[PDB]
């Protein structure tokens, strides 16, 4: 049993407990052992501003009842680039390859296409993150550089990472 | 031909200065992300700002005096978490008026010294219009690479989306 729908403030307290959590899952996200650093008051402070912001949005899967998964589109406000939405999407180790991932992206470009102020979607993944720069790619994200020391893992050393974009 | 350069670290008395010229900067072109609104802080934010870039060891904020008025700034900002601690997005403007005379560019060799000095930063990066041509020559010139280009970077002119690079250096 899956609903996917966009969050709400009644969902900080078990949103932040789920980032804490998949924070020590992986190193592919600049989450670390330290977890999120929010506490679930600041958590509903910021699904308050998502859910009123025209550009932005936090869209939360759950697994009969608990959160699996989630996307995040957070855009800066000027005019320049009010039209860019960066994207964030984790999902827990055990719901992976399940298709939990695809739903959720195809839910949040839907929302952007949808918005009419979005016209760009991009993000940053570490070029060793093959399930993820596979998955962008799969809904339309195309590569568009390259940088290296992009991330740093391990306590030493520094990994390369690729930008990806989508227009809409 | 005379004149009297500054150049040093931005402090909480110059927050009032420090905004009027971004102010200022933010009208001469379309350029950056700045635009008619402005800066969009107030003078006592901008001390907030200011105390922070002084208090923190990854970022600076280095300012250019000429005849004793701010004419150019450097920005180096960072997050704070260790996967991306090592990294500083930098920006410079210059008053247009004073553009062409090699203030961008010491300003800019200034805050590469800084930032190898810093012992935490490892990378330098922005993203420039690809029409912004000075801009991109200035870069190149102090070792900076294009690394890739992105489609719709930015919105200008009421209509418009123009392509950015993505630019990076490694200290
Ligand atoms: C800024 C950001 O978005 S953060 C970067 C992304 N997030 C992370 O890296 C956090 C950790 N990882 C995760 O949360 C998940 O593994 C995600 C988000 C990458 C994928 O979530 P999932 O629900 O597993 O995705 P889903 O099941 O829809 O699809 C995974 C796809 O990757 C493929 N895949 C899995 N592992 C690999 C791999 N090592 N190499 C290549 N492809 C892979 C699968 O075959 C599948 O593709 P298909 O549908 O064509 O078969
Ligand atoms: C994230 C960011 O940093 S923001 C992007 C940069 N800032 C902006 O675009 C804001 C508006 N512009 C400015 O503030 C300035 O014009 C800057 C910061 C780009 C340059 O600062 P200046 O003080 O003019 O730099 P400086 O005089 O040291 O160097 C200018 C160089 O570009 C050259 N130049 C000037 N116009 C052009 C042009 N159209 N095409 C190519 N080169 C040019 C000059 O010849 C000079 O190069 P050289 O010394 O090798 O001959």
């Amino acid at each position: 049993e899956l609903l996917i729908r966009e969050a709400e403030p009644k969902d900080a307290a078990e949103l932040v407990a789920f980032l804490n959590r998949v924070s020590l899952e992986t190193d592919f996200t600049s989450l670390d052992g330290d977890g999120i650093l929010l506490t679930s008051e600041e958590m509903e402070i910021f699904l308050n501003k998502q859910a009123s912001s025209d550009n932005q949005i936090t869209l939360l899967a759950f697994l009969n009842g608990k959160i699996a998964g989630i996307v995040n589109i957070t855009a800066d406000q000027r005019k320049r680039v009010r039209h860019i939405g960066d994207l964030f999407i984790v999902i827990g180790k055990r719901y992976w390859n399940n298709g939990l991932g695809s739903l959720l992206l195809e839910e949040a470009i839907e929302w952007a296409q949808a918005s009419g102020i979005l016209r760009r979607l991009q993000l940053t993944v570490q070029t060793r993150n093959q399930a993820a720069v596979h998955l962008y790619q799969k809904h339309g994200f195309v590569i568009e550089g390259s940088q290296e020391r992009g991330a740093y893992i391990e306590e030493g050393k520094f990994i390369d990472v690729y930008l990806m974009g989508k227009l809409i």
